[PDB]
């Protein structure tokens, strides 16, 4: 509630963040951008390259199980993250498992939009990029599918924001008391409260004349809630075409409720 | 600098919300409350005698689930005339590309709908006929197969919704805030209706501040809601699909067409 304890939470948050997750927006933008000589990607923008490449760093099951690795991964990273939200291992432990279960997949898109320009996504921890033309064409449903995590990302990537409220924002999202059968919902609003409280004060000092920041950052949310909504029900199609194709055990348990 | 510029704009838009809307909120609790009292629709011998008493201008299908459908579509287009000519009064609106002015009105009434139609409901009913009827959520809810479950989400929406306790003169901001939305398909000139919603954002919070003084971060907490109601007016049109599909003159369908 009062500044220097929103400020202090912001240290905490940012510092804990840039311990969990290996790779930051920070040095994403620095390697996307480049004029750099020793952080340079390697390009995967064909199926020839993709052959080179992973001597150095079906194709479209491949790409799949690839994006799949990164995401459990992702999960992992997350829940880490979300342990050091000062409150959050306080909560009814079916409270929590709830509240992963559900914001995974919301924040993996939104820390996905750091690794994202217009033209692609990094991957191997940074040392490979692989266009945004080449996955789009991948075939049958993997086009489609890969798509629209590009759309998002140009999009909220507009709001430049950097890792430090990225922190914070990550953690607004994890602590949300409208999750499906919740057991307690107020003491997860307080710990809300308090981190909505010290986003508002991060945007407005990190961001002074980004007007109403705040109110669009939070507009973003409802992007991702319908967003995650599109990728479950195209995920499910794919399953029913690709007998082949399996999910990790931490996947399948997100999603065997959705 | 601009705080008595804000509160200028709330007292516009509090004292267009009172001409435009039929029945205030404030009207509306107290009939709920207590403090002329309304004709109570429960069951099927009440909905005849309630049709014979207050002049149902919609009626003429004499089934029953289908005649309460046909009446919360009448109401309906008449809100969105209401909704319509309250939004001529939102300072810069007027000034836009026509074809904006369209597209946001097109896509934004639904959202509205839904937010003033909790001003009408409790955990037990609905007002109806400006307030002369209330008409129970038991016998709304438990309509034969597709109307039952298509009147419920309303009131699952409005208890939650009204959770929040906002008056009229937050509500007029709110309103106007969802119809400027810059995010809404097909819209040719994003930019002056951000400026507009930004301005209308700043007069949300300062209302909500000055009016909610004990309410914490209510700011955040009613954007939010706003993600509740992209989800849910989703979920309705591809409920209204599926009753036009299973259920059923060219002219009425024309009215009704949107
Ligand atoms: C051989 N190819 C590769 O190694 C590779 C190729 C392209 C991209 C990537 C990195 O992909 C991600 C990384 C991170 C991260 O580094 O934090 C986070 C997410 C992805 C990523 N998830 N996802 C999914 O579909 C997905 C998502 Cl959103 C959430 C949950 C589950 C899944 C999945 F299980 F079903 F995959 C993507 C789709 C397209 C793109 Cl472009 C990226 C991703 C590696
Ligand atoms: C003679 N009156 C009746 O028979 C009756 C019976 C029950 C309720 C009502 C009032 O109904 C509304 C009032 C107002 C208002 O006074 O401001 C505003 C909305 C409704 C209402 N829309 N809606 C819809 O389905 C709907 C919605 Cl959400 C949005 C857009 C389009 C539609 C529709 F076009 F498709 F109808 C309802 C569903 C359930 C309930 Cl309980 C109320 C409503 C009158």
């Amino acid at each position: 509630m009062e500044s220097a304890d929103l400020r202090a939470l912001a240290k905490h948050l940012y510092d804990s963040y840039i311990k969990s997750f290996p790779l930051t927006k920070a040095k994403a933008r620095a390697i996307l951008t480049g004029k750099t000589t020793d952080k340079s990607p390697f390009v995967i923008y064909d199926m020839n390259s993709l052959m080179m490449g992973e001597d150095k760093i079906e194709v479209a099951i491949r790409i799949f199980q690839g994006c799949q690795f990164r995401s459990v991964e992702a999960v992992q990273e997350i829940t880490e993250y979300a342990k050091s939200i000062p409150g959050f291992v306080n909560l009814d432990l079916n409270d929590q498992v709830t509240l992963l279960k559900y914001g995974v997949h919301e924040i993996i898109y939104t820390m996905l939009a750091s690794l994202m320009n217009k033209d692609g996504v990094l991957i191997s921890e940074g040392q490979g990029f692989m266009t945004r033309e080449f996955l789009k064409s991948l075939r049958k449903p993997f086009g489609d599918f890969m798509e629209p995590k590009f759309e998002f990302a140009v999009k909220f990537n507009a709001l430049e924001l950097d890792d430090s409220d990225l922190a914070i924002f990550i953690a607004v999202i994890i602590l949300s008391g409208d999750r499906p059968g919740l057991l307690n919902v107020k003491p997860i609003e307080d710990i809300q409260d308090n981190l909505l409280q010290a986003l508002e004060l991060q945007l407005k000092l990190n961001h002074p004349e980004s007007s109403q920041l705040f109110a669009k950052l939070l507009q973003k949310m409802t992007d991702l809630r319908q967003i995650v909504t599109e990728h479950v029900q195209l995920l499910q199609v794919i399953k029913k075409t690709e007998t082949d194709m399996s999910l990790h055990p931490l996947l399948q348990e997100i999603y065997k409720d959705l």
